[PDB]
Parts: C-alpha cells; sequence; structure tokens
C-alpha cells in the first residue's frame, strides 16, 4: 500500500489531493497546524486510512520526525502562506514558510532517504504568480518576474526543488498551477466571495455584495499533481485551463444560475496565459470540469450553505 | 482614549478580555495568523457589531509583523495571550511551541522596548503565565513557589515568565506576569479536557454520540472561570508597580468530579460512555495544581465570581444547546 | 555627513567598501556577528577616532536589524552580509536560505518599516551574485535568465526579487549589484583562488608541499574586489534605482589561474597539485563571463585590474604572507 | 571506539573537552559555524585522524540532526551558544533562539535519531551560575533560578527542556551547572581575559588604560581544563542527573585586579578607568557554588585555584604581549 504524505492538507488542494489518493488506495498522512479553533473544515468528512499529525513548517524537527515515523512513499509540499495581499502584511513569515519551509521539507527527505536508503518521490505547488509581469505565453521555461513577497518565495522554492533534482537525483517535480478554485476555496479569494454572496442573498440572509484569470477546478488539478509523480522521470509542469474569463462572466453565470440578476446585488468598491501544452502531451492530463460547471459547482455548495443557515435562523 | 493591543485575540482569553476591555471604552487592537480556515468565530460577533476593533495580520515567529504593528499601533497597553497553548501538542512540536511561547514573547517585550525607546512613548505590558509553570511542584501555589515544568510547554512558559521579569527589572518596564490557573468556558478549545468533555455530553445527551475517550481521570486541577480572570489581567496593568499574582479559585477539583457534575447535571452515568486510552496519556504528567491567590485577592481585590459547580453547568448548559443546534440540522437533513 | 550601514562589514567587500566610503567621508556603521574568537581581522587596521561604528547583531534576528537602523538613521544601507561560500550551502541549506535569502528581506522590511516610521528616506544596496545565472551560457547581463545550480544560488535568486519587489512596490531606492567574481589579498581561504595564492606563497617557502583543488575546468570572470566596492556606491549615487552586472567581461578557468600564479614564482603547479573528489560541487557552474556595457554606460564603470595584474597581486601578498610566517615559525613564535 | 559530538567546539571550553576526550581514545566530531575568517584558533593544533569539524549551526536543526544520523556519537556535548551576558541585551532573540531553543533542537534531534535508530545516546547541557542570577549564595543545583539577563533565562530554559526530555523520555541527559571558569583560551571580551589582555600590553608599552564598569560584582572562577573533566564524569554514572561545578570560592572583579596587577608589580588603579557602557542593564551580584553534589558522586575536585589561575592567565598573555612588541617593532604587524 502506497503511502502519502500532505502538507497542507487542512487547505483546498489538500482537501481533494486527500479524496483523490484514498480512492486510488493510497495510505494517506497529512501534516496539521494547532490552532484554538477547529481547522479541519474540508477534511472533517473523511476523517469521520487517513492520519493527521501536529507539524509546522517553520520547524524542520517536526518535519523529519513525521517523515521518519511514516516513512511515504510521496511527498506533496502543499503547504504556504497562500494569500498575496497578506504576504505585504507579513513577509518574513511568508518567506519562511513558503521558501525556506520548502527547503527544509527537500532536505528533510533527502536527508532521510540517506539516512534510510529509502526513495521518496516529491511535489512542490509552484504557482502561475512566479512568472509576474511577464509578457505570455507563461510556460515551464518562461522567466520569472514576481510582484509580491508570496510570489518570490515560491520562485525560491521552485528553485531549491530543481536544485534537489539536478544536484541529488531527487525525484522532484514542480507544479506550475494557475489559479483554480472550488466549493471549499478560501472565503477570502474572489471567486469563493462571490459565491458565498449568492446563497446568503438568495436566502435572503444577505443585501448586498461588495485583472483577467484562468480559473480551473482544484479537483482537475491535484490529479495532475498525482499525475506528475508516477512519470518515468521528474519534471516540472504547468497545470492551466488556458482560457479566461471575467469577475462579470463569472457574475453572470452564477447569479444566473439561481434566477437572479446581478445588477439587483453587485456593489463596485495580473494577465496570466498559460501554456499546459506539456501537462497535456506528457502527462495526459485535461481539466474534466469547464468553467461553467465549475461555476454552478460553487453556487449549488454555497447555497446548501446558506438554507443551513436560513434553517438554523 | 486607552488603545489596547492583543496577541491571541482569537483565542479563549482574548475573545473576553476583548469585550471586557471595550466595556472599559478601550480601543482594542489585534494580532490574528493568516488562516486558510475561517478562524474569528470567537470575536466575530464583536467585530461584525474597522472602528473600536481592528485585527492585524501578525505572528509571535515574526519579530518584524510584531514591531510594525506596534509602531502603527502606538498601544497603551499589551497583552501577550498568544500561544500554542496545548501541553500535549507541545510534545509533539517542541520547537515550534517554545519558538512562540518562549521567544515569541521576548520578540514581543524586545518591540515594546525599542518602539518606547525610539519613540520616547510608554506601554504597559501583561504576559500570559501559567500554572504549568509549577509542573510538578506540590501544592497550594502561590508566587513564590518554585517552578519545575513537565512538558515543554510549560519549560517555554517558564523562559517567557523570566524574560518578562527580567524586562521590568533590567528596563523598568511595566511589565507584569500573570500566574493563572486553569481558567474555562463555553469558548474554551474542544481539545482540552473541560470542553472535549461537555462537547461531547451535549451530543450523548441528543444521541449524536455514543462513547468519549479520555487519558487520566485522577489529576486535579484548580478551575475557574475565562471571564473571571481577563478583569484580573486588567486590573494588575492598573496598579502603582508592576508584579506578578496567581489567578486561581484557590478549589481544586480531578477530571473524574467534573465527570461526576457535569454527566451527573444531565441525569446521566458517564461510566456508561467514558472510556480510557493511552494516547491521551502524557510523557510527563502534572498531578495537582491548587494555586494560592491571597496576593490577588489583598492586592488587586480580585476574587473569582463563577464557582466550580456554576462553571460546569455554565458549560454543559451551552454544550447541550449547541448540541441541540446540530441535532436541528441532522433532523432537517442539513448535516450528515 | 552621509551615514552607511554595512552588514557583512567583517567579510572581503566590507573591508573595502569600508575604507572607498571612509575616504568619501562617510560615516561608516557595520553590524558583526557575536564570535567566540577574533573576527575582526580585515578591518582592524581601518581604525589607525570612531568614523567607522561595528555593532552586534544578525541578519536571523529582525529585531536587531532594526534596532541599529532605528539608532543609526543611515542614509544609505549596504547588504553584503551572507553564508556566502557555494560548497558549503550544500551543506547547511536551511541556515543558507535563512540568511541569504529571508536575511535580505528581514532587511528590506526593516527598512521600509523605517522610513515609515521615521519619514526618512533610505537606499539600499543589495549584493547580488552572477551565481544566480547558474548552468545558463555566457556572457550573461542584466536580462540573462536565472539558473541557480546551489541552495546559495538559489536563495540569491530569492533576494534578487526580494530586492526589486520592494523597489517596485514601494518605491523603495533598491538596486541589485549583479556582481561577478571579485578577488583580492583578503578573498577567504576557502575560495579557489586565494587557496591556490595561500598555498603557493607557502609551498615556494617550503612551508607546503601538496595542493588539494577540485575542479580546474571551471572559468570565471575575476575581478578586483577593490574595484567593485566602488561600483556599489555609484549605483546608488543614480537618480533612479536599478540593476546592474559589474564584471570585467573576461572568462579565465582555474587551470589557467594555475599556471599564472605558479608560472609567475617560477614554478610547475602540475608538480605540487592533486585532485580530490571532495572539493566538487553535487552541482556545478561551468562558463561565467559578464556582460558590464550598462554599468559602464550608466555608472562610467570600468574594472581598473586586470586578470593578470590581480592574480600577481594577490601572489604577492601571499608570498609575502608565507615569508613572515617561515620567520616567525624558524624563530620559535608559531 | 567512542565518539562524541560536541557542539561549540571551537569555543574555549570545546578546546579543552576536545583535548580530554581525544586523550581518553574518542573520536571527537565537534560543529562548527561557516566565517568569513578563520575560526578555529583554539583547535588548530589538534586538527591525527580523530578529530572532524563539520558545518553547522544551533538555528538550523536539519544541520544538527543530519550530522547526529551520519556520525551516530555516543556522547552529546552542548556546548555551543552566544555565551555573552552584555551581548545578550542587545541580541536577545538571537540569544534566545541559540542558548534556549538551540539546546531544545539538539535534544529533539537526538531524541528522533535514538527512536529512529533504537541507538542510545547520553547528553549533556552546559548549564551555568548566571541561571541562579540574583539569587543569594551559596547556590546549589536546587537553588532558585532568578536570571538577570536574556542569555540566563535563556540557560534557565535550556536547563529545563533537558531536565524535562529526561524525566518524559528517560533521556540520559545531565545539566552540567558551571560556574565562571577561565583560561589562557578564555574569550578577550570576558572580564578576567580582558584584564589579563590589558595588563600584559601595559606591561610591555602597548596599551596604558583599561577601561571596565563594575569592579564589585563577585564570581565563582575556577579553569576551563578542570571543569570540561566533570562534564565528562556526569555521564559516566550510571544514572544522569544536575551537578553544580565550582570551586566554592568567591572572589570580586577588585580582587582579581589586584592579584594580577600585583603579580607583575603593579598598581591598577593607575590604569584603570570605570566606563559605564561596561555596566549590565541588570546585574548579577554574587555568585559561589556549592561542589558537594559533584564532589561525592563524581568524585571531582577543582585542581586550579584563584591566584593559581590568574597567575597561568597573566603568564600567558604576558608571553604573547612581549611577542606582540617584537612583532610591532619589526612592521609585522
Ligand atoms: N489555489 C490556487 O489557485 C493556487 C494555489 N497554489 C498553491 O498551492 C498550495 C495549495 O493551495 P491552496 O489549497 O488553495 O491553499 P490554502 O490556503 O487553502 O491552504 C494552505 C495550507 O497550508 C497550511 N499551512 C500554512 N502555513 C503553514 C505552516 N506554517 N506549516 C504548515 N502548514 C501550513 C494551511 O494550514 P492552515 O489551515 O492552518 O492555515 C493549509 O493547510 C499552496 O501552496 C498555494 O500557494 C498554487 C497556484 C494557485
Ligand atoms: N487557558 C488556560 O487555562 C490557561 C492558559 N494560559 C495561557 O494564556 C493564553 C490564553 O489562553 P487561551 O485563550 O485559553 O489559549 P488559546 O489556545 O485558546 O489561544 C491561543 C491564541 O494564540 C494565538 N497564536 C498561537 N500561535 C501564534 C503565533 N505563532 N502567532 C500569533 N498568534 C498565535 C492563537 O491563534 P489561532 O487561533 O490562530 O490558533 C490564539 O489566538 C495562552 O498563552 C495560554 O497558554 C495560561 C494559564 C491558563
Ligand atoms: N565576493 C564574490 O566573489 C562575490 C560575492 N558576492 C556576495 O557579496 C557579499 C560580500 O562578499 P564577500 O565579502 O566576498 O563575502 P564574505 O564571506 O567574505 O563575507 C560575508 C560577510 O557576511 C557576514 N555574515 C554571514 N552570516 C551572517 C549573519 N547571519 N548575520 C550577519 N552577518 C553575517 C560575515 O560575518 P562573519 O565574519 O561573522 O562570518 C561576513 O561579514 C556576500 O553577500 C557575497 O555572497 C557577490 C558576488 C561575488
Ligand atoms: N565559560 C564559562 O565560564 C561559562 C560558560 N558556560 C557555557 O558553557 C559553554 C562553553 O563556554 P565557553 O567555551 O566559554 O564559550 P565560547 O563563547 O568561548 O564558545 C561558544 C561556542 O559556541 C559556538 N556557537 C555560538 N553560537 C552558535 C550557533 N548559533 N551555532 C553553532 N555554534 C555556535 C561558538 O562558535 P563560534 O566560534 O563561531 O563563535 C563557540 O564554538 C557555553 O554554552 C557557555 O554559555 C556556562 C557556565 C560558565
Ligand atoms: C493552565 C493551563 O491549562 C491548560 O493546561 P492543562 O494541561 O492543565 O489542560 P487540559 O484540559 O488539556 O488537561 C488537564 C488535565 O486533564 C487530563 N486529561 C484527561 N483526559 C484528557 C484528554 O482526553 N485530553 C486532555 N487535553 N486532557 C485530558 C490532562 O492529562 C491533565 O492532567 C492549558 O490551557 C494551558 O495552556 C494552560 O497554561
Ligand atoms: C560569484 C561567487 O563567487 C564565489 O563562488 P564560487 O563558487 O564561484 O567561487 P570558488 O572560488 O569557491 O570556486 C570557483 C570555481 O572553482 C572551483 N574549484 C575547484 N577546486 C576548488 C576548491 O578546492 N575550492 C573551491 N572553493 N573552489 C574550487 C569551484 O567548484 C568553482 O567551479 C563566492 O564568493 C560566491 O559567494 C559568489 O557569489
Ligand atoms: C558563568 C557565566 O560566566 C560568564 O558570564 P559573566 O557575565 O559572569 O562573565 P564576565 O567576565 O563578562 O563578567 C563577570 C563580572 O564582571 C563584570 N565586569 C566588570 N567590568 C567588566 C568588563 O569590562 N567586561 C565584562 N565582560 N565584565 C565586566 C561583569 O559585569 C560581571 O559582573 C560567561 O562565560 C557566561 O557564558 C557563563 O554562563
Amino acid at each position: 500500500r502506497k503511502i502519502a504524505l500532505i502538507t497542507g492538507i487542512t487547505g483546498q488542494d489538500g482537501s481533494y489531493l486527500t479524496e483523490f489518493l484514498l480512492g486510488k488506495g493510497y495510505e494517506v498522512h497529512g501534516l496539521i497546524r494547532r490552532s484554538s479553533n477547529f481547522n479541519t473544515q474540508r477534511i472533517n468528512h473523511i476523517y469521520i486510512l487517513m492520519k493527521l499529525h501536529y507539524a509546522d513548517l517553520t520547524d524542520a524537527s517536526s518535519l523529519r520526525r513525521w517523515i521518519d515515523v511514516i516513512k511515504p512513499d510521496e511527498v506533496y509540499n502543499l503547504a504556504a502562506q497562500s494569500h498575496v495581499a497578506v504576504s505585504f502584511e507579513i513577509p518574513d513569515y511568508t518567506a519562511d514558510v513558503v521558501a525556506t519551509g520548502a527547503l527544509r521539507l527537500l532536505e528533510a527527505v533527502r536527508s532521510h532517504t540517506i539516512d534510510s536508503g529509502r526513495t521518496v518521490k516529491y511535489y512542490q505547488a509552484g504557482s502561475s504568480e512566479m512568472f509576474g509581469s511577464t509578457p505570455p505565453p507563461q510556460s515551464e521555461t518562461t522567466p520569472f518576474h514576481p510582484r509580491s513577497p508570496y510570489a518570490a518565495s515560491k520562485c525560491a522554492a521552485h528553485w531549491y526543488t530543481v536544485n534537489y533534482r539536478e544536484a541529488y537525483g531527487l525525484f522532484a517535480c514542480n507544479g506550475i498551477l494557475f489559479n483554480h478554485e472550488s466549493p471549499r476555496r478560501g472565503e477570502n479569494f474572489v471567486t469563493r466571495k462571490i459565491t458565498r454572496a449568492l446563497g446568503r442573498i438568495k436566502v435572503g440572509l444577505q443585501t448586498k455584495l461588495f485583472a483577467s484569470r484562468d480559473w480551473g477546478f482544484a479537483g482537475d488539478y491535484v490529479e495532475a499533481m498525482w499525475l506528475m509523480l508516477q512519470q518515468e522521470k521528474p519534471d516540472d509542469y504547468v497545470v492551466a485551463t488556458e482560457e479566461g474569463h471575467t469577475v462579470e462572466e463569472f457574475l453572470d453565470v452564477s447569479f444566473g444560475y439561481l434566477g437572479l440578476n446581478w445588477k439587483d446585488y453587485v456593489e463596485i468598491d495580473d494577465n496570466l496565459q498559460g501554456d499546459a501544452s506539456k501537462a497535456k502531451e506528457v502527462l495526459g492530463w485535461k481539466p474534466q470540469v469547464g468553467f461553467e460547471k465549475l461555476v454552478k459547482m460553487m453556487v449549488d455548495e454555497d447555497l446548501e450553505l446558506a438554507k443551513r443557515e436560513k434553517v438554523l435562523v
């Protein structure tokens, strides 16, 4: 039975990757941060073959400890302070987690394989944010011009990973993923912010609702992560839908799906075009969920959520 | 108007202290951690009532984030409540715990000192001390009772205690150490024994749960009400001179007695649901904690208003309502 | 009187830059690490009243950085501090990244926090390295893409971007000096050039017999640290902040270095050199040669010391150093 | 062949412990920090294949565990630290991360090692009398701690992390609560070496003034060469414990001045001037240990007494000063 270790398992991607690997018969171990409040909202339904362990990317000891006890076959580093805006607020912390944290995991894995003679496949959660202002089309080889501490930190993590591959021959893959959403997307993100409101509005619990992007479904993307680690050789891959859409187009589809006009609730207050050819060719990966289905999917779940709220009220 | 800066505002004590200070007319500022999930459940109702309560992103392991907000806020009082506060968890992540509970407290102290000197302002500081620092030292424990920490968390609290005392003695910083004993409430973290019990009890009463797993039932603790204790933190900073005070009810009870009172209050025999699992036992345990709050009573005039029985019943009532709320969702087919 | 704060002042570049700035009438402050041993060998002479002040701090300690920035209120900041050895970076990657990458960010953030809190204005220099280009083919210029081959290199790439991000995001006057290999008689003895000349001078006096090296094929663009520190200062004297490659636009291999140095003393390096695998890096950087057209045209900077002169300048020093040692050893002083 | 891993091997104690263990037939490994300058001045004369140096840092957990796995040491001596008390007030955060958390990282790396490999390791923590702070003497193992500096509070923390790993996991970890100990290898920024180093230069005419701070502070001074032996002894017992290592004799900085200068026929009052900058924000007034337990259980006792220690340091620094004068009048420096 293959064993997988996931950092950032409580996040959006972690929650889906967990379900995916389980369906694959994998034994899944995830590292979680201690917090004063419930923090396993995305994987609660799963917990009730999945083990959770306390750890932190800023604590190298905690990382090596669990890798030694778990002896994973595949390690997915999805953990990070993933909010771009917030990264300007806590740059040091973000760098320590996103950049150095990644290096700690890499070094913990390399050290482990040398001490135990074992083999480990590694995945680094890269981001299209690394490209920054570089003009399209952005592929695996496009140069980075990060525009935030978060992006710069991901660039560093990307390079530490590549370095461990070329220097030690570690099976380390960099998934350069573009924006992906889902019903579990953090509410601090535009797509989820919108669908959350709509559900509330429809239920009548809410009154008002406060650069284009390549949005894909988180469920599809984690599959590409797994595919990367199943190839013969380690490599870096861009994962995107290669299509664009606007927040308004999102509003129309979202609100239109529930028979509401967005102009009755809307309250007015970069340029990434990825080439995922390599992913399609080498991994045979293809998004099986389009923009429309993704939106209506988010809307349905957020409505079910609003109703749960109306019932309580 | 008085400006207060609270670290660990999202926690149990932080939520109560916030309500208490706002009640005193304070302008409250709190530092929070970015999380992939909702993390302001305890203070949401206050924030939604940006004005008198602002929240800022920071981390006790990031010294820059601390100094930055101290400079921006120019607080009059600083309450360091932030911490990886679970004892059992500290054995699993000692390094992270130490960096936050020990060095983290030092980072704040040093950020406050640098601020007051660079800007000439004055700040009163409060450090969230714990009875856990006494460790195995026999009760009753007072301000003069020696420490003998039994976990990485406790040893880190002692360090934070000494860093604080040092900044007071070395720089004249008005810094106080609140040596608080266990204090609970309906907002207590669910992974702590008292909350874990009343939460499970409430579910059992409504048929949503049937078995409750616990560890050492013979451990004895001095349990007060967090609502009462946050007042003591405030009092400490109002005195003429800084000092350290033990805050407790001076009444001790075992976990088993907590079970008797809680379950018995709802007409059930906990022995019918409770089961023991070695996984909840800790490498090094703290057997008996009971404080002597004579100094707080005499100097701060502080006295706990909520007693043990009332606290237990308060938590049971709240968690029962919670369980019923969940029961309604299951009944309506909204919850699985 | 301008005030400059130099991190990594005890290092090679730090010592030269300090002299250069003092010669310009600057008040120089340096941040130094506490150590159980003497660690100011390169700057101790700068004393022989106090235009050079040293303060205890560390790039892994954000508070220590902001602390001296507030007290010093500098006009210019030069971040030269770093775990600068590439081979060592493969051994202690975590620490290296924390000093070279996050450490640079801590300084940047401390400077920005300082300017916003005091309304003051500060100019900032980041010590970038040609090592960032890694395996990318030469000649490498400011537009050449990076492909780091070591944790150190990757970390310098991070610092580069953090620096660029602060300039673009907050309008901070921050420049990236993309300096290529630069040696001097003060160069660390664990780097190839100094290792060679030091061993040479000693071999020449009978103090040493065998010199162990790694990859002699490695080609590099070697300049003189004394010349390069001037470019750092010029960069900050411009109207607008930018990034510049500082090099000699001439590459030579380590063997060529070995030919010139030993031959200069009429010796045949092949008679004393041996190859040890331990000195090979897990991932190597083959050829580095810069394109400093931008520095010349904009800063008006040009390297005064050529390769030959550099090698002979280093050999002369270490030879005289080896001779003095021999005298002290012969006299029973060492 | 016994294997020892020493953190802080380049420091005073590390250099003596290395010699002591090598003389005991040990294979010694030491962790050193990468630096821009030569940093092995104290152990160069040793480094002919039983002493290995590896790059690491107490603020880098990975680096620690890494070498512990490769080396698989039987005994670990944690002497690594930002050991200057005055400096600790200026860089409290770093000092804490190294002295307190750094000690915890090593303990956790050793525990993780022994659990993952099944091997056994004996651990020594370099505790200090500074932990007692202002608590009045005599100070023994159980005397309450009242740290007066970030350094001391960090040592107090390291002390408890160490005791906790012993009580919680049964790890063989001992806390050596050592009082001040000097030697000709002592750091020049410490009062004793500062004084003897200056005295020597004054005697040969290379220096004229010596600036100091509080001369009334009282300390229990022993010889590092003697103390490192107590460290080894603690780990040779059947059970782990904590022991105070001291001379039990206290003296003031002034007495140190009378003895050292008087030894060369000089009056220190003619060269010493008080500088307010050398005073610590919070001072440690009087330290005198009770090393009964060490003598009774370890059979350990100091060989070098106060005056002998002072004269030892003065002799070396005088000869060093004379040798400098010669190199000065020659153009070598
Ligand atoms: N989603 C996207 O569109 C894009 C995301 N990515 C990246 O892919 C990864 C997954 O994204 P996503 O699921 O949306 O992110 P989320 O923000 O939903 O989840 C982040 C996860 O990281 C954990 N984490 C944060 N800090 C630490 C720490 N110090 N130690 C350990 N764990 C920590 C979080 O824990 P906790 O719950 O406690 O906060 C959470 O589990 C991230 O690295 C993200 O940057 C890449 C491209 C785009
Ligand atoms: N409660 C008790 O009975 C006793 C507790 N204490 C101490 O008093 C304080 C308050 O207790 P309590 O409210 O119950 O504790 P909680 O665990 O409920 O709250 C801890 C708080 O600290 C925050 N925090 C944790 N790590 C960090 C970090 N690295 N940076 C910033 N913030 C962080 C938490 O944030 P987040 O929500 O994201 O996790 C939360 O706000 C704590 O220090 C605790 O150890 C002392 C004696 C008694
Ligand atoms: N010289 C070259 O050929 C090239 C160098 N560079 C870079 O330019 C800078 C200067 O180079 P160079 O003078 O030769 O390097 P050195 O290695 O000689 O000097 C490094 C300096 O950084 C200090 N330092 C290291 N770690 C820390 C820390 N954690 N906190 C504070 N200070 C620290 C060192 O202190 P300590 O003495 O205590 O060790 C020393 O002062 C470095 O960043 C280097 O990487 C760029 C291109 C080429
Ligand atoms: N000496 C005394 O009188 C007393 C001292 N002690 C303690 O005993 C120990 C030995 O003392 P002593 O020899 O005099 O101290 P020194 O200051 O001479 O030596 C300290 C050692 O620790 C190393 N070190 C410092 N920081 C780090 C770090 N971050 N990572 C790795 N290594 C590091 C130093 O390296 P580097 O050379 O690079 O600086 C040096 O090898 C110390 O822990 C000290 O605090 C306790 C009681 C008494
Ligand atoms: C004062 C102190 O109170 C709390 O620290 P404590 O360790 O005293 O609180 P906790 O409620 O966790 O445990 C109290 C005692 O009950 C035992 N116990 C029995 N079964 C269980 C169980 O299943 N879970 C937990 N968590 N504890 C259990 C414990 O072993 C212990 O003996 C925290 O809030 C600290 O942060 C704070 O400093
Ligand atoms: C520009 C770059 O220069 C320096 O980094 P570098 O790695 O370019 O310089 P170094 O002198 O270490 O090596 C140059 C080339 O020669 C090879 N070499 C062969 N044998 C040896 C040997 O024994 N020791 C060393 N140190 N190098 C050896 C190296 O492998 C490499 O190919 C540092 O100052 C960096 O901080 C800076 O960023
Ligand atoms: C035991 C303890 O000893 C040492 O810590 P200490 O602080 O005891 O050593 P130090 O020699 O620095 O000071 C001893 C006492 O003399 C006073 N003193 C007077 N003038 C001066 C002066 O100019 N410099 C210094 N450094 N000290 C001066 C000090 O204030 C103090 O009262 C370190 O080795 C620690 O790491 C170790 O833990």
